[PDB]
């Protein structure tokens, strides 16, 4: 008795099976709803009429995720591949904090920085589709051009400038532009910037002192310490885009419980390590039974919600909690960062599950271990795991599967 995404308030399961769709994932940060369609997007008609004009009529993932909880005063984090949307994903919740707004005062309320000049033009002109409507100006400070046709912004507009952090610090330090009023600033494609040498430029536009937002494919310890220190209250929002190791095990119906106090006992895995398990009574019993070896282990259940379920991901996070104990349902949309380990400790009778649980242990990069129990009373899903382990043939040998 449901509906599929027909229905107008919603629940929390129905929310996850939304961003399960799309593949969007969230850290949470108070997190607002993701958008399903434009016509309540938290922005003006005037904007959205253009959304439509330009032929926008399908939000792209990245859009509906980031714009709701750009409108409300949080930064950002975009992880997201080249061609996601995530240029007009910023810009429109600019747009509408652009007037929350003067013709004189000279001197940009917004920035935008790019590694590369065709990046820099091409936001300059998606922008300016979206601006010139709306009655003000984008600028973009990029050289190759004639200076005296970039020294032509001469209403001192400029409430956007766009530009490479490589040029920008060249009339920086010179002071022949000033950021008195830059309380605004965008960051797409970090990836490349540092990827190009930007990294110190960069940092070196830091003045003033309130969004400030960044979007990339990745997050390599550069561009992650350039986020921590700039970015108050992140909220990072992600895209789903072989790393896993698989090893598997053939055992008894439950000298299992045994193995795995080995496993946990041996040191080898570096919590957080995360332990599924088919049934909620066997979840909670084998839980507690991991509580009397004196691991700390947090249970996400059902009965309450993600404002509980949340704090205790991140309880998970933090380090107070080690080991997760779950259900199917108790933990398919969570994106716990690098867990050391994934125990099957039951193997699921739907195929696709399993490689879904297996399939969040690696962001870019990972431990990527996953031990999975099995016996002859899961023997249906046999014949399909082999091949699937020969399509990850990558990291591990199935070694011992000579039957179904
Ligand atoms: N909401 C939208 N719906 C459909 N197409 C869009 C939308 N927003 C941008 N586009 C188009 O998709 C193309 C991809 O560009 P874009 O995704 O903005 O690059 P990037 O991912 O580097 O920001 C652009 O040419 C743009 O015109
Ligand atoms: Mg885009």
């Amino acid at each position: 008795h449901w509906s599929e995404k027909k229905l107008e308030e919603m629940k929390e399961r129905d929310w996850r099976i939304f961003k399960e769709n799309f593949g969007i994932s969230t850290k949470g940060g108070s997190i607002p709803n993701p958008m399903r369609n434009w016509e309540e997007s938290g922005l003006p008609r005037r904007l959205l009429d253009i959304v439509y004009r330009v032929g926008y009529d399908e939000p792209t993932p990245i859009q509906r995720a980031a714009i709701p909880i750009a409108l409300q005063a949080r930064d950002l984090i975009g992880v997201a591949v080249t061609g996601s949307g995530k240029t007009a994903a910023f810009l429109l919740p600019l747009l509408v904090y652009i007037s929350e707004e003067y013709n004189k005062n000279d001197g940009p309320y917004a920035l935008i920085l790019a590694p590369t000049r065709e990046l820099v033009q091409q936001i300059e002109s998606e922008a300016r589709k979206f601006a010139d409507p709306l009655g003000f100006t984008v600028v973009s400070i990029v050289g190759g051009h004639s200076l005296e046709e970039q020294a032509f912004a001469l209403r001192n507009g400029a409430e956007i400038i766009v530009a490479t952090p490589g040029r920008l610090v060249d009339c920086i330090e010179r002071r022949l532009l000033v950021f008195s009023q830059c309380c605004y600033v965008i960051m797409d494609e970090a990836d490349r910037m540092i990827d190009q040498g930007f990294e110190e430029p960069l940092t070196k536009i830091l003045d003033a002192l309130r969004q400030t937002m960044m979007y990339t494919a990745t997050m390599p310890p550069t561009v992650e310490k350039i986020a921590k220190k700039y970015l108050r209250r992140p909220a990072i929002v992600t895209i789903g885009n072989t790393v896993e190791q698989r090893v598997e095990f053939i055992a008894g119906e439950d000298k299992r419980k045994r193995r795995l106090q080995e496993i946990l006992n041996s040191g080898q895995f570096k919590p957080p390590i995360i332990v599924f398990v088919n049934i909620k009574r066997n979840c909670e019993m084998v839980a507690k039974d991991i509580k009397s070896w004196g691991f700390s282990t947090v249970t996400l259940h059902g009965s309450k919600t993600q404002e509980q379920r949340e704090a205790s991901l991140a309880a998970l996070r933090n380090g107070q909690a080690h080991i997760l104990v779950a259900t199917d349902l108790a933990g398919r949309g969570i994106d716990v960062p690098d867990v050391s380990l994934v125990v099957n400790f039951n193997m699921p009778s739907t195929i696709e599950a399993y490689t879904h649980r297996i399939g969040r242990t690696g962001r870019a990069g990972k431990s990527g271990v996953a031990i999975t129990f099995l016996g002859n009373e899961d023997a249906d899903v046999m014949y399909d795991l082999k091949q699937i382990i020969s399509k990850s043939s990558i990291s591990k040998v199935p070694e011992e599967l000579r039957r179904h």
